[PDB]
């Protein structure tokens, strides 16, 4: 037998870095979970019990620390792109680097006043990065959003699908809608380090875009099919960013089902009566698709 | 042997209800968990196999949604009453009904600095709670709570002055970075009966704003060396703003941010005033707890 | 306002400790996850900001690893009876201790038939866990238990003759699924310090694995028509074996699974008698309770 | 604009299955997570949102159960297999069924020695999982897995001989614990369709019994200076027993448990050698990953 692949390296890193500005006194902070896989030149680690090629996964979680102490963290696409292009530099065995940075929300509170040094989670939303970083092939970067988890009361339908004797479910022209949305977009690769910094305004501008267009299409379509609704918040991102080559949704339904209580005192709930449904756990539709340019 | 205590019922029972307007064709969702325990003369059922003193669990489920059908879900103080009477009401073994509700945020979507009139997003994990025990002949004892609220101060916090002895090691500090979770309890004074609690129902929303309030201000602003203290501090304007409140409580687990040395490292200058990055921890954590009432 | 009640202390402490039997060559180990809150007079602290009285919770952390270090980690009663019993003790304005363990499953390997001499399997979810209170001038409390059991049975098991009402639409059933997440608790006699507890340490070892095996031996036996009946048998059983328990209490969520009618497809036939596939239901689920003493 | 990719269907969709033998009236219990991907030409229902080309995601759960009724759930290999299959036969615009299958652990319970006709514990959260992608003539791809598997030894495991350089501090040591929840993949050859399928049951069962086992033992006897050392020990004997897999994947997250210096106290003795008392942590962790399939020399 022989190794086909291999990548070792430190999951959950957590880290916090803060920003004191000593003119205003603003306090700004940042906090992230760091995943960091190597490939390269390991073979014999596997093969021959041979430690001498291995970059111990404690000293990757120092380099962390290292880095994040003296280089920016934002935009994530950035800090993962040094902290990647550092492994493949150090270390002339290791040709591939995997970089994956979840970023947890910490936003200022509003006390009518921006409080300088006070924040609160308000929300468990998440923006996170993978970038990879090959030796020779330069940068690649998915940027995403996701946790995002959204309702509509209605302005959303559900008619006119295959139906066959596998099929019992009634079509509507009213139905509650609601999802968990995870969106990624793909930037162009890049060539290295370099070409990155000169992006950096792109990044946090369209992370900021990319979440915009989905809140406000998800609300505004009024759509009987949530692929289209997707499509359509795909197209708005690609047109609106020329750097971006595709975008990616991953929509976890939930549904929520109609109780008919007219067993009880013939009391009306379905229909144009519907006031009271049950959320459901299980089981939930999943769409996804990649869409890019024509 | 012999039955002590005895409880049964139906506990995650998932709610939606929505509210269209007329008019404006604005709608608002409400959704919550429910749970709802009954106590009574039930011991057969344990004691005998006995069940027809049972009202089956699936009961109480389509209970909870025909009382959300026909009466207002909110505030959930409101709800909880309704719903915890009708059991003592309809059996005349139930004596005792507890009612659990957890309200989950459904915030209405800003959409260009229009409100949405009828879309929402998950703002928050955090939750706002009651507990309503109806127990026959003793009224209505109602907790309200706020949990699961998340919050960090990056400096304006310290910790100095605690006892040290042979188990100590920790060093005192004037700066600090201050994270934790927020769990605070309000108990209502007991209230007569369902009449009683309809009067009251606007205080309701409003003491749970002024409890968020006071916890958020009193948190971003207190410079405190104590935790304790700052606590103490929030429960007491509560207590002076609501006449109707009896007891706060507060919990706190404390999640702690660690210093991480790096001189040894090319000489890196990053503890004490120098200190940028930190290693949040995931356990331990300290925990705070306590009641405070009136004298 | 004054203070009714505070307690501080250290939550979600991780151990692990192993034992080496340097005759055998066997190893042994232990993990739990560990909560100390302390009580006394302590109110200064919240009040006037003193820390002058807090023993940081930090060096509570401290004080567990050195207990472990110093102590048996086993039984767990033990070991938590040890524990509170040192806060009491060496403060003086200390006057309270409750201590918190779960104890999670490292179990022997079996390698081709062998037991091994130190590899372990989670071979479950399932916890054993105490909860110690240590006050002083009253002595020791102890609530013995174990949690995350989820057992289940195909079939005898029926669900008849419950109230039927105008709220009920559950059909009455002769064969069912049964199946539920088990929580029991056992709880000792008061004891009256280190020593009376010392002197019977080997009861607790026997008789949590008492509480096990009558759990699922009657579960897996008991043909019966109420969850509530069963529970009560099995509390008796727990109380006729072992003198020292006060009361046993069992918190029983029990999950449903649902038929599935497919008779509109191409008729064909999947309940009642002819019942096979089924949808296992996330929620609601029904919850039982109670807690058994001797008359 | 164009869609590059698209799947959609049901995903969680719990399943449990009762078999009674009612010669001996001894009953067995499956229960699985069944989650469904179709792809095929659906661009429209993106595009132009034309629903006439969707099977409805309720439909595809109707389906899971109809399925389940009508065959066997076991080996989950066969069943997902069949599940997919059937997809891609009942309609023609759809040209590919992702089908995964989570199978939970109900064990019989002894009672008294004696395995009990019908009731079962859950005795561990280790789950036995099939991925199985059945496409348009190219037949059926199955990766079949087991995850969920925690395992601890005390000693025996060392680590010593890493590189050395300005951003390392981990000590070397030549005992020290090793723990880690095993994830573990075996991906079988390409199978050409159903029939070539069922001919293969019996092999299904008995690879993940072997793959279990070698990598319980492995774990228990190596005594290594790598895990990485330890996973290809294992890839490499599961695939000396079944020809039939082409690769075999370990996923290794390692969880650490630390020393704690206890000596600031009453002089007290608890490194290296007589290190009793540990801190496991949380996270961070490590994670040794790798691919292993057959060489190519003779
Ligand atoms: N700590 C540790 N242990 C291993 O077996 N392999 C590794 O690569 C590291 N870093
Ligand atoms: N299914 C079930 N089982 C019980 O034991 N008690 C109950 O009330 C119900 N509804
Ligand atoms: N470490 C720490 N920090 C607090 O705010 N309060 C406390 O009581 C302790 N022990
Ligand atoms: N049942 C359902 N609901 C949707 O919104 N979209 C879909 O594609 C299906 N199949």
């Amino acid at each position: 037998s022989a190794v086909k692949a291999a990548r070792y390296g430190k999951d959950n890193v957590r880290v916090y870095k803060v920003h004191k500005d000593e003119k205003t006194g603003v306090q700004t902070v940042y906090e992230m979970t760091v995943c960091v896989l190597l490939e390269g030149e390991i073979e014999t680690s596997y093969t021959k019990a041979d430690n001498s090629v291995i970059v111990a996964t404690d000293s990757i979680k120092n380099t962390i620390y290292i880095t994040a102490k003296q280089n920016p963290v934002t935009p994530p696409e950035l800090f993962g792109s040094i902290l990647g292009t550092h492994f493949i530099e150090k270390y002339n065995h290791i040709h591939a680097a995997h970089v994956n940075i979840v970023c947890h929300r910490w936003t200022r509170m509003d006390i009518g006043k921006p409080h300088p040094h006070s924040f609160i989670r308000d929300s468990e939303e998440k923006r996170n990065v993978q970038v990879d970083v090959v030796e020779g092939k330069g940068i690649d970067i998915k940027s995403s959003l996701s946790g995002l988890t959204v309702l509509k009361s209605t302005n959303s339908q559900f008619w006119g699908f295959l139906r066959d004797e596998y099929t019992t479910l009634k079509e509507t022209w009213d139905r509650i809608l609601s999802t968990d949305v995870d969106a990624t977009w793909q930037w162009k690769n890049f060539s290295g380090l370099q070409e990155v910094r000169s992006h950096v305004p792109k990044f946090d501008a369209t992370w900021a875009t990319a979440r915009e267009v989905t809140l406000k299409t998800f609300a505004e379509d009024n759509s009987a099919s949530v692929q289209a609704t997707m499509y359509k918040m795909a197209e708005q991102i690609l047109a609106r960013q020329q750097l971006i080559e595709t975008v990616e949704y991953s929509l976890p339904n939930k549904h929520y089902f109609e109780i008919d209580l007219s067993w009880h005192k013939g009391l009306q709930n379905t229909g144009k009566n519907a006031e009271v449904f049950a959320p459901q756990s299980d089981p939930n539709g999943l769409i996804k698709c990649t869409v890019g340019r024509s």
